């Protein structure tokens, strides 16, 4: 009973922060939060495609960094290894073994938490994060 | 992005009535009503397996009748051709061409409406209707 | 009797809105509106290639969002999942099964309605939307 | 549960008009109007063979025109492309894809409407239209 | 982007005259005149099937003559070589090399002009000329 | 006796206009205007590669539109279907059948006329149009 | 309906001039001028064999030059590239692609114009130009 | 970008002299002098076919001699090894290695200079020298 | 016992300088400096992928240059051959033979030193240098 | 004894000019000027890769043009056919036959001269021209 869910993030300022805690704590996708997840005992997210779609001016400087965090144990970013540019948007595709997606998780367990943090100005705009998850569910409820 | 949904109906009295209006009007499966259906533009239900699982006494007489109604245009049963027995439960599997399931339907359109009506006593119990739908969705939202 | 039609949209401001209701309600392509469509009973649009060709400055911030809406039932955008950037233009190709293009439609029936809505400034310019439709028609009139 | 129905039209004057609205509005075939159609939920007409069998004098001038109209949306002819001659009768065979006969229609939905209009005299006679439909029905009622 | 267009001529008297100047001067097919032709720079008509469908009495004498004229340079018939009979209708199929249909023509250039002239009575009727053109267009506008 | 000719257009302002009337009216390539063309009776241009090479600032907004016009009959643009962006330059390759390049043309006949028209500011600069034509000539003079 | 026509030019003086404008302006071949050409709408000349048959003395100096001119646009010679000798006569065979003989021409259109001009004395004699054309005609009139 | 050029020499007297300095100093072929050569940086002439086409009387005595001179360093003939006869004309074909045609030459460099000198009378006429060069050019300008 | 290490450089100003002295002198990767390197006698770095990930405005001019220096013997850049652009970031992958990575190095020996030096402004920002090294170690300690 | 040489050009202003006269007159590569060239009698440059590596702001307008000039005979540009953009840098690879690199040149002979000329502002910066030559030398000295 696999299903894909596409959800977006709103008009983002350049120094934005946040976290996509996947599972029953996605406030940004209610069709997965209290939609398909209330009708099954256990799930796992097979893949996560996180996409930064930037409507930003070409004179805006900065870069929005992100980390995967496969076990939901951090609340800030704390690691600036890989990052998107605010002018030129990007995309990152996470497979199953990266995102704790090989074992079945209970429907009250968060799976993984992608976090971001930008360093741009507090007046520019880079509203983005089209996110496409592929989730599989097996035990109906 | 296909997905199966299993939902049940509660403790049924012998002279029960009702309707399973599939689509955005299933009050009996919220994980399909305002779950996966709010995250896609259009859907179609590929198959419907309606199962009558009877916990009824062997001295209870009656038979619960049902009809398919592939276009949601009737509110009562009005046709007693095929039916389940209250003592011996049954099962009926509907494929795609029977249930208006060959074309994509908008996510505010009801697809088909299975109706039932029993003729048993108002004191017996035959709580049943394990229903398993296979639905496909394509245009994310 | 297949035929391709290319039509454009005019000088677009950055916060533009609108809708391309395909069929007999395209005000932007009269050669399909009251041209080839008045000489046939029924049609279907096999494919739609919507292209955003941006003549915009590299210091203009914003992003024009769009949705497909395969059944003409919405008048505003209401979904910001996928979008073009105003600086870097884009292209999106819709096949037949996405755009209600598998069954023949009567020549007074609108088929699908692509909508857009931008979030840029009301002074910038991103004049765009070269649209190429492939339509098939069979029953002459 | 396929079945063929042959019905005729009466003694036709040379300037005759009319329409064969197929489905539950055929007044000219009651064995399909309130016969086999009241015992099934949904139908589709697989083929329509319309035949003009003319008993007309060889000195009568005129030609009876006809159109298919696969979606019941016109009440007059309005298109004189193809036509029968009043002296020499004819025949026209419509397959499934022409007559909106690929999807199942509800038993209160008209499917297609063949219309005719002649230009002969109001005193001649060309009584005709042996019509043979092949209809399939699946969901009993 | 090839397309076929079928258009007819109205109730014809026996001594009828006229001309089918193909291209942007067909007054008898607006779906080709200001329909598909306004959306392309250049075209060519691949084939022309001219058909005389006669609803005429068998006591009406006469014959409607026609000529091809592949370059639009004559306004009357002036050549009675080939002709249809008013009682027994006919058909003539013109390929590409006959009708100046090997090179691309601009969308303000008439291609060829089929002319007819009958010698029957001014009271009889032979309403006819179902014409089917196959046109190809390449450069969108 | 095939030969390729590369010629450029000068320092272009953002709202530029013009036309490349190919043949004996190219004022921008004298080596083809009164060079190789005075020594042959007839020619044809096999291909035309029009390239927009932009030295423009990334804060300059606008887009230079162009059309092919295979028969030299228009003096303004009048069609804004396809276009280059002033910031990001482009390229368009026209084959033989598009540009009236299948038949031999006399050396006093213009073949085709590519036109452009921009909508940028009258102070910016996008000096461009490296054009490469492939021409064949056969009858010496 | 192909046909060959052989026509000659009269007693030529050594400094002769002229032109063979092929089509409806050949004054030197009336069997092609107002013979076979009045009975067809369109023609094309498949080949032209121009032969210089010299009855000239071996002490006469000079050379008669000629050019092809595939589009009837020049009235004098203006090009002395290839030429016959007045003493030793010659022959030149022109195929279809040289003489504008690949497309059908209307019967009031001149096709090509071979011109000659000699430089001999005004008292010598070289009477010549046996010309053999192969012409094809298709649309009768 | 290879191309062939055919140019002739005018009415020649029997004791004629001259030189064909190939490259940018051909006064006898302007379509190569300031035609195709102004649009390329560098060239080389692949072959030279020099042909003596004599319209001379059979009682005129003499012989026009010629030399190749692959490096443009002589202004008179100075070598009478090979020669044409004034009565019987001739032809000489020079390949690439003879005429300094293996390396690319700049477009302001003369390549080779064929010279001639006749010994006939100053009253006879042998107007001739149909010359056909095959030139290749590579670097556009 | 191969292992990959990804480390980044902080918020970089446009005129930044520095050096990545690989081995026991990486102050920017302590998990390789006094992590895995204290537990082995000898190592070698198999590959180095240096990536410039720019969050810089599109109106910032400059270019950050870099050199490899396979033997740690220079402290400034002194060579501006290859370089990244501050607006458009880049990537450079160094294999084993380039970076002195074919022989085993002692764990107190620096291997190679990549240096950079930019020429941008002292107010812009291009924070970058995601560096991924692949190191192999063999002799435990 | 082939060898590659990489040399750069310094901090370039937007309206820069110059020339790379290859051979013993490269002032920008002394390791080829009075390095390897003083130890051999004759050389030839097999290939030249000229690369424009731009550290320029995205609001700087202009384009730096260049020409090849395979024989060192021009001192200014004089031809604006192909060019780089100042914002988006580029690359051009010249093979052996383009750059006079098929014959051996003496070590006091310049081979070819690439010239450039920009049209940008006199205050912007686009410091660039990483040039990589492949040279072969055979006769030691």
């Amino acid at each position: 009973s696999s299903e894909t869910f596409v959800f977006t993030k709103d008009n983002l300022v350049g120094n934005t922060q946040g976290s996509f805690t996947f599972g029953p704590s996605l406030s940004d996708c209610p069709a997965f939060k209290d939609g398909i997840l209330k009708a099954y005992h256990e799930y796992k997210i097979t893949s996560i495609l996180l996409q930064f779609v930037s409507e930003a001016s070409s004179t805006s400087s900065g870069s929005i960094a992100y980390e995967l965090d496969p076990h939901c144990k951090v609340s800030s970013l704390q690691s600036y290894v890989n990052k998107f540019q605010i002018t030129k948007g990007g995309a990152k595709t996470y497979q199953a073994r990266m995102i704790n997606g090989v074992e079945w998780h209970d429907s009250s367990e968060d799976q993984c938490r992608i976090l971001w943090k930008g360093n741009g100005k507090s007046s520019d705009s880079a509203g983005s994060f089209r996110v496409t998850i592929k989730v599989a569910l097996q035990n109906p409820k």
